């Protein structure tokens, strides 16, 4: 019945982001969010040097026409010293400082180097092939704003500036947990009618994936003692608490309940496929994800709403959500208005070097190989029906958490 | 003058991948390679389970024409073990097991309940809505082969299969260190020409995202015995040894003789921008790779070079370097034909929906900011001139590494 974004947008306007911080060394700020300003203590570069390689010259010895002759040269570790006399120019590579008086550096391709000096006809402009103390980075600037994600692109451009520690926003905690008879863990023969517990171990290894801190406290027994004492131990210590499986998402039994007794709980129903169920709401000192039985379904629903939870949760000032592109399909898909549906398609190159999205298999949320096989989702509009071979289609590609 | 492709091919054709293994919980194999196929010790689904929500039924019972009342409900969690006596159906919901003796399942909708039972509107025939139970997947049968990188899309299923741990291949060792006594670190003043140490870090960070098990030895003194001393330890406790800088890469000095007296290690001379230099070859017990000095094109040699060779040697079999696609620019871009050139650019969807790539700006490698600006390489040809608005562009989007 609700709209995705509406669900999505509800949830991101009630959460605030955290500002508890700590300082790291550099090397341990990977995929963390930068807490304060990161300001430049230099100039960068740290000197007038060159952007070619040619030569250093002053707008009165080219304006006299003559060609001149090359009183020394300027490299990379080593500026040229020495009088540089009227009349002569000064040969210099790339990123070499230039000589004090140095006017213009000129393109050794405009020349012509003859025995007795450079000849010089082209125009030459004050200034020109000089990059400047401090033109990409400037002394007090800020180079990295608070909330900016720290990564091989970043740190790096820190270190070079003599930075040896940073802040950045403490990791969000999340508890996890699931609960009902039928879970079983591993080692253990299935009894009645039980099954073994996958959905928590795929929020766990997606929560520490997305950075997150995982308290991860087991199959909780089917009783509401053991799920008060849970939910008390899960609000107590985390962000964020999540029941992968087993705690109602709208099905009123013992854990509605305990929902309504220990929080303010939505009862969502998603116009999205597959899944449609999904709880949210604020415990005393967390926000609470109640997610669907069925795998697909909680995966889906774990990666489409809680992931832009945890990243806005987290600090990260990175607006906008994983990256869609327009794709034809190479494959007839079955489809139904109604749903936002989330099909796994396999994105690939075809013989005319073009990307084309084909369909997985069988779609039913009943089989989980559709991760495994997929790469991308194939996000079908909700009133759209089914699609034929070529039509344009809406596709998102897989980020890490698949491959 | 050699080209990229002849370089990898080379190097990778004298890799062989690690063999060594350990076991452990699935919740700490993300990112990891299995070891040994994953046979699935039982099937699913276990029990011939119902399709739909409807009703099991027998062919003879449906033969009477007869409105059949309802003798009991099977649930997922809930197995009907009760009576099922001659003229009666059992109330059934997807996934739930299938009661003994049950021949079909029809669903709800081609089904009408009167008050002498449930009448059945449409037809019904053998194995109807039934999952005949291993069909998805068979006991004894390879679920994931050896070399298969596990992700939240493999490890959930081998859980759903009772299995606590898998054996996977050891984390490749990789020692790191740069040398220069103009390499300066954090804290400490810039002396004659000395700058900050920035491609370890990035190196190192690159290395820790890929799964890799990171020796950083630090700065290296300019001393014969201090260099020697280095490789000597990070060559017997690894399996790659790096030097993120500082070491030669073909020019002649005490760093090449300790080279060339520990391994035998070739000199490259790349057709790649930005970039050039690349040292590769054998060391005692292990791989070496040099990488040059300038920190764009540290990183970029080693986004392209090492990362395929550590892929290699992980045991990865996921054979291929990362996803490449054609698109527009809507940038001109400078190209000196000779060179392949890896621009950085912004690959961003146009108001009509379609892909294109900008620049990020100058690409020149004085300064490394293209890094964080952009989220994908323009990967123009090695013949290709200068690039003008709306050409076709070969585009390969940034990893993980970079955001």
């Amino acid at each position: 019945l609700m709209s995705l974004d509406t669900a999505l947008n509800e949830m991101l306007s009630r959460v605030t982001p955290l500002t508890a911080q700590e300082t790291l060394p550099l090397v341990q700020c990977f995929g963390r969010i930068l807490a304060s300003d990161v300001v430049s203590p230099l100039d960068v570069p740290g000197f007038d040097n060159s952007a070619m390689d040619g030569y250093a010259v002053r707008l009165a010895d080219i304006a006299s026409g003559q060609p001149l002759p090359v009183a020394g040269k300027s490299f990379a570790g080593q500026p040229y010293h020495g009088e540089w006399p009227a009349g002569t120019c000064i040969r210099i590579m790339t990123g070499a400082p230039v000589p004090e008086g140095c006017e213009a550096v000129v393109m050794q391709e405009q020349t012509e180097q003859m025995d007795n000096g450079v000849r010089f006809t082209a125009e030459v402009r004050s200034g020109q092939n000089i990059r400047r103390r401090g033109e990409d980075i400037s002394a007090g600037a800020v180079v990295f704003p608070a909330g900016t994600r720290l990564t091989t692109a970043e740190l790096p451009v820190i270190a070079s500036l003599g930075i040896a520690e940073v802040p950045v926003i403490r990791k969000v905690r999340v508890a996890l947990f699931s609960t009902g008879d039928e879970l079983q863990l591993p080692g253990q023969p299935l009894g009645d009618g039980q099954i073994y517990d996958t959905n928590r171990l795929a929020v766990h290894l997606m929560l520490e994936q997305l950075g997150c801190e995982v308290i991860n406290l087991g199959i909780i027994r089917d009783d509401p003692h053991a799920l008060r004492a849970a939910f008390i131990e899960a609000d107590s210590q985390a962000d964020v608490v999540i029941s992968s499986g087993g705690v109602s998402v709208g099905e009123a039994d013992y854990t509605k309940t305990i929902l309504e007794e220990l929080g303010e709980i939505a009862f969502w129903k998603l116009a999205i496929q597959p899944g449609k169920p999904f709880a949210f709401g604020k415990l005393s000192n967390s926000w609470f994800c109640g997610l669907p039985g069925n795998p697909v379904s909680a995966t889906l629903t774990f990666y489409q709403l809680v992931q832009p939870l945890l990243a806005k949760l987290s600090g990260n000032t990175a607006s906008g959500l994983p990256a869609r592109q327009r794709v034809r399909t190479a494959s007839r898909l079955k489809k139904t208005p109604g749903r936002l549906d989330f099909q796994r398609g396999v994105l690939q190159r075809n013989a005319d070097g073009e990307l084309e999205v084909t369909t997985t298999g069988h779609q039913g949320s009943h089989i989980f190989s559709s991760f495994s096989l997929g790469n991308c989702f194939i996000v079908l509009e909700r009133d759209r029906g089914n699609v034929e071979v070529g039509e344009w289609v809406e596709v998102e590609p897989f980020n890490a958490l698949f491959g």
